[PDB]
């Protein structure tokens, strides 16, 4: 059986390419995720079908609910049969899928425009003129959702009553704002992607202050699934080939433009 | 019922307490590991009784007798239920025991002595005055012995064949080897121990270029154990809530002496 895939269209993880429209199935996409995912296949040996997720999110739970959404949801209700994408291993997500050990290393960081007057979450929770956030219905807002120590608690506390909103839906609309906000806006994301945009034209952003914390992304499967083990041991198989290493090279400096 | 916990006197992970001739059990070691083995067992539930490895070794498989020493052999003979201590997550390790997602991220590195002419593993490798070597029965020396980049298939063909040997029988013994050797060897480790020894007195040693890898440490399980779910989630919890970060504050910074 053919294992179907869910995945996010996040760059550099997953694109559609240049001339998608002439293209079918898999061959439609291009990133990290995509070589990963294939990488994946050929050492399990199974056959897979790419889908991006439905909603476009990453993943969390509905507190009235209790209902997962994003790539979380469609695995815990056996719409997907694994998820290869940029998806933090967390506490809450580990108890309703799992998890290979990781195969990207990384930690929240704050994206500012250049030149805005901030260095540090501290800078940040020290002030008002300039607003922040985070994406939503993922792993960043509810770290500092459940953050007790001082200098989160205190910027939690802040982007939750927040007027407008702000949080956005995807990564590039918090990019988009951080980039038209005349610096007035920073956002918090990973690293990963912050290091990313900030090789990337226009190149007006960048990476301030060290990681807020030190985390990974897994590849998820549902629980109790065939594919677990295997997935998980393919995993450590690629980084220590080096082809993890070859493929972080290949899609965020070889192909940087700043 | 009481667990028993498999470690490695490495500082700054585990260390006899200056006064432990007068204590018991548990309370005669220190350090980041004994902090992080009293949460563990605090979240999971669960009495627990700390016993150095025997043969003071991390876990590598006998080429020939194919018999598992140290605190992998610990545990896959049944010896020890757990171990809590700097041990990296590889494929051949995995394969016999199980790993918590993990607690600490790390990478190879290069320890010499301050002043010596090296900047990187391409510099090691493209001259023969400075040696250099690794620890035994690792997954550094491992790392080397399969890799397939040119620079490091290099640097291990070099290190198999030089005599006297390079190799090291533990951590302290190789920084003592680069501490005295007036510049001649340099010592390849993973960039925790690089980091802690360089805010240790002499502050003789410096750590140069970038890590040569990326991984991390899991506290390990015999495979199929009952304690491996809870002792994972542990895991998670604690780094999530910030002590992991804490701990190497404690142990790394707040305590440097340089
Ligand atoms: C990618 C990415 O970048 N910043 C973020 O918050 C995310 C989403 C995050 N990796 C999650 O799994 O929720
Ligand atoms: C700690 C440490 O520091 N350098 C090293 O090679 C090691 C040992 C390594 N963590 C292992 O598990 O073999
Ligand atoms: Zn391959
Ligand atoms: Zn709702
Ligand atoms: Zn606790």
């Amino acid at each position: 059986k053919t294992v179907v895939v869910t995945t996010i269209l996040e760059s550099p993880y997953v694109m559609m390419k240049k001339n998608h429209e002439m293209l079918e199935g898999n061959e439609r996409y291009e990133g990290y995720c995509v070589d990963l995912a294939a990488e994946i296949a050929k050492h399990c040996g199974f056959k897979y079908k790419l889908t991006i997720v439905g909603d476009g999110k990453y993943g969390a739970r509905d507190a009235d609910t209790k209902i997962w959404n994003g790539m979380v949801g469609e695995l815990v209700y056996g719409k997907a049969d694994i998820a290869i994408a940029p998806l933090t291993i967390t506490l809450v997500r580990e108890e309703v899928i799992d998890f290979s050990k990781p195969f990207m290393s990384l930690g929240i960081s704050i994206m500012i425009k250049k030149g805005t007057p901030i260095e540090s979450a501290e800078d940040l929770s020290k002030q008002t003129e300039i607003a922040y956030g985070t994406l939503d219905s993922g792993s960043t807002k509810e770290f500092f959702r459940r953050s007790k120590i001082a200098v989160f608690d205190k910027m939690w506390t802040y982007m939750r009553s927040a007027e407008p909103s702000v949080f956005v839906r995807t990564t590039a609309e918090g990019v988009a704002r951080v980039r038209k906000s005349k610096g007035k806006y920073a956002y918090l994301l990973e690293s990963t992607m912050n290091e990313y945009i900030e090789q990337r034209k226009p190149c007006d952003t960048m990476k301030v202050g060290g990681n807020l914390d030190s985390k990974g992304y897994g590849i998820a499967t549902p629980k109790g699934s065939s594919l677990g083990n295997a997935v998980n041991l393919a995993v450590l198989k690629l980084n220590e080939q080096g082809l993890l290493d070859k493929l972080k090279n290949k899609w965020w400096y070889d192909k940087g433009e700043c």
